[PDB]
């Protein structure tokens, strides 16, 4: 009879304060693994070179800098030695967040076909955003724990014990049960947030006091509450008839979208907001900032799967505020989905906030597509805001059109759904699934351009206070081993050569998957290292000049997995020009690939290869040559 999506008995940060730290890698052990990433990308010559220059560091300036490092973090115990660089990394980033960093995850449609009317879904997902808001606040959202056993650690009698646990405890309960608790301090700005563009480095700004929705159709900003001034969710009838009053203008696109300028450079977008407040227009700016978050209309439907990746990960440039924290876009068949800032956080409150409000607005809807729009002065609540645009202004948003038409022209997205098999068939085959993912992709590169590149992986070491990301380095010997015996050497090797090839990848990857997730990878600690040196004020260690180095961080192979049942389809630009930026899912009976690429690379081309690559796999697991 409440406001909120969710009850739980244990409070929702009932577990932060009892978070383990995340452990900083011995310098041994982190040379040792940077270099073993590296046998796959070097030659013989190159390696020799690298090698030398991880044994001076280890042995010098590496060895004192680790321990100023390890010195600063004991006196920060509060926090993780890689949250503040990292974020310093991205608020300073000075590109377009605009396919640089911000990626998107649409939803699945609503399993009955007639809620998926635009007027209804958006309604629907608005109201359940708003409850996810008021339930998270409240403390009444369930803590996010990783279960191993959830039919035992993820239930009431557990729930009821645990509760009565203190917070500096509460951690090891749950750790004898096989429930890890994750962090959850980045949750908060999932609302009411936005990323303010300064001149050197950027600001994330929250206004938890603001009650009012911001909603982009056709390049105009309209405001309206979805809060009411006793807290309390504003009637789902009236948010009803708020949109269908927004759905309902008939105004012409605006012939200079202000939308346009959260796409530019920072530094540029910096100088060209400090105008607009020059120019009489902070109050609107500030009701654009503190909105709850962004609702986007988009007046036409998807075409293909093709067309709702490039409209969710960028659209056509007028109908998106990219700062925001996140923006929830609803096209006119119903087609919906979540494009959000990067910088802010890791992305797990957003695939929280994404699952939680696919089950509300599926389940228990708010409204109807027979619902009957409450009587209102919709005039009188929706607030039209304007902006007083001078001639540098007007020049502004028009160079900010050309450089986002110019970057979007060069972007290519496309997928393939392996259907022959998934985790099921893998998992018998005793194989992981990841795995075999990943070595499907270094195989179909090796197939279409003839080498092995740098690879980057996502994992999260949520587990910890202040927990972020590691890198998973999925290019390894062995993939390198087997992807030559398949590609370039087939019948050569024998079915069973090739099944324990692939069994030696997979070991391997999965050592590499848990020694990540523990924080025991190489990529955060050498970059922690790097930016103390700078910090210093001292000069940038050989080790980072070396060119061993800029490779392994030149990600031409980006991916990252994305596992759940709200998600339909989801993206991201490569972060390189040369670069592939891949999202995939394994699911139980089947694969899938969300592949986007720039001028340079093929996605299309790749994708086939792939596919290719995953059926040639599947047949040496069959016992088939
Ligand atoms: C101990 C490992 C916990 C991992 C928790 C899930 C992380 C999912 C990240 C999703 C990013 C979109
Ligand atoms: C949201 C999907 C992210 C996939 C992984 C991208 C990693 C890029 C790291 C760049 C470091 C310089
Ligand atoms: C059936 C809905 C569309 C599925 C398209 C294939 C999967 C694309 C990759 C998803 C990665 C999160």
């Amino acid at each position: 009879a409440d406001d909120y999506l969710q009850h739980s008995i244990v409070p929702t940060m009932h577990y932060q304060d009892s978070l383990p730290r995340l452990p900083i890698p011995k310098l041994e052990d982190t040379m040792k693994r940077y270099l073993n990433a590296q046998k796959p990308l070097l030659d013989d010559s190159q390696f020799r070179r690298t090698e030398a220059l991880c044994k001076n560091f280890e042995t010098g300036v590496g060895k004192e800098l680790h321990a100023h490092l390890l010195a600063q973090d004991k006196q920060n115990k509060h926090t993780s030695y890689i949250s503040g660089p990292w974020f310093d990394m991205y608020l300073t980033a000075r590109d377009s967040i605009v396919l640089n960093f911000n990626p998107f995850m649409a939803f699945n449609p609503d399993p009955k076909s007639e809620y998926n009317d635009q007027l209804t879904r958006a309604t629907n997902l608005t109201v359940s955003a708003v409850r996810f808001l008021k339930t998270l606040q409240a403390g009444l959202l369930e803590p996010e724990v990783f279960h191993l056993n959830p039919s035992k650690s993820d239930t009431d009698a557990f729930k009821r014990l645990i509760r009565f646990v203190p917070p500096s405890l509460s951690w090891y309960g749950a750790y004898l049960v096989n429930a890890y608790p994750l962090d959850m301090s980045q949750y908060f700005r999932l609302f009411n947030s936005t990323r303010i563009p300064r001149p050197n480095r950027d600001e994330l700004f929250t206004d938890t006091k603001a009650r009012h929705l911001l909603v982009l159709r056709k390049g105009h900003f309209y405001v309206f509450d979805v809060l009411d001034q006793d807290g309390n969710i504003v009637n789902p009838l009236e948010i009803q008839a708020h949109l269908k009053y927004i759905l309902s203008d008939s105004s012409p696109v605006p012939e200079f979208p202000v939308a346009y300028l959260t796409s530019e450079n920072r530094d540029v977008w910096a100088e060209l907001r400090q105008k607009l407040i020059f120019d009489g227009n902070e109050e609107t700016l500030k009701k654009v900032d503190s909105a709850v978050f962004c609702l986007c209309l988009d007046d036409f439907p998807m075409k293909d799967l093709i067309h709702l990746s490039h409209t969710m990960l960028h659209g056509d440039g007028t109908n998106r505020w990219f700062d925001k924290s996140f923006n929830l876009i609803v096209a006119e068949d119903g087609t919906a989905a979540v494009h959000f800032e990067h910088s802010w956080g890791d992305g797990v409150a957003v695939l929280r906030f994404f699952n939680e409000v696919f089950r509300d607005s599926t389940q228990t809807p708010a409204i109807t597509p027979q619902s009957q729009p409450a009587a209102t002065n919709s005039s009188a609540s929706v607030e039209t805001l304007s902006f007083n645009l001078s001639g540098a202004l007007k020049a502004g948003i028009t160079a900010a059109k050309e450089k986002f038409d110019t970057t979007v022209k060069t972007l290519s997205i496309d997928s393939i759904q392996f259907q022959r098999g998934g985790k099921e068939f893998l998992k018998k085959k005793q194989l992981s699934p990841d795995a075999v993912a990943q070595l499907a992709f270094q195989m179909a590169f090796l197939r279409q351009y003839g080498q092995t590149v740098a690879t980057y992986e996502s994992c999260s070491t949520a587990a910890f206070k202040h927990g972020r990301t590691e890198t998973i380095r999925p290019a390894s010997i062995f993939t390198k081993r087997c992807s030559e015996a398949f590609v370039r050497d087939p019948s050569k090797h024998s079915v069973g050569e090739l099944q324990h090839m692939m069994a030696e990848c997979s070991k391997y990857h999965g050592q590499l998957t848990k020694e990540a997730t523990m924080g025991q990878g190489f990529d955060r600690h050498l970059y922690a290292l790097r930016y103390l040196a700078t910090a210093r004020g001292l000069n940038l260690p050989e080790l980072y000049l070396d060119p061993a180095y800029q490779q392994m961080n030149h990600n031409i192979l980006s991916t990252s997995t994305l596992n759940s049942p709200a998600v339909s389809l989801g993206g991201f630009a490569p972060v390189v020009p040369d670069g592939f930026g891949i999202a995939y899912a394994v699911h139980d009976d089947w694969i899938g690939c969300n592949v986007s690429s720039y001028s340079g690379r093929n996605a299309r081309e790749f994708l086939h290869c792939v596919q290719k690559c995953l059926e040639d796999i599947f047949d040496a697991l069959e016992g088939k040559a």
